[PDB]
């Protein structure tokens, strides 16, 4: 599913995600732009044999399972394919484990350097929230 703007910060509030460890809704509708462009199919694989998945591009090597990246440590105790639903429960509990690990949201590589410092408000302007 591709997700409207409006659409993805009312379902991530709804599932506790603003000002969750203190990053506002505006810095999650943000990653998830720049990580997947709203889709919640994209998958992107790494150099390092790993494969990000989901809205929120979650990498195998740590948070979840695919059965093809040695070594990996499923933190988040989930098959891959799950963060692909149209369902966004699953990206979204496990996001929250990833972001209460130590570096907070610099996990995301496209939110440390497209989002972080901007004026990520912009991002849920206008949504009926
Ligand atoms: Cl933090
Ligand atoms: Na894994």
């Amino acid at each position: 599913k591709v997700f409207g703007r409006c659409e993805l910060a009312a379902a991530m509030k709804r599932h506790g995600l603003d000002n969750y460890r203190g990053y506002s809704l505006g810095n999650w509708v943000c990653a998830a732009k720049f990580e997947s462009n709203f889709n919640t199919q994209a998958t992107n694989r790494n150099t390092d044999g790993s494969t990000d998945y989901g809205i929120l591009q979650i990498n195998s090597r740590w948070w979840c399972n695919d059965g093809r990246t040695p070594g990996s440590r499923n933190l988040c105790n989930i098959p891959c394919s799950a963060l692909l639903s149209s369902d966004i429960t699953a990206s979204v509990n496990c996001a929250k484990k990833i972001v209460s690990d130590g570096n907070g949201m610099n996990a995301w590589v496209a939110w440390r350097n497209r989002c972080k410092g901007t004026d990520v408000q912009a991002w849920i302007r206008g949504c009926r929230l």
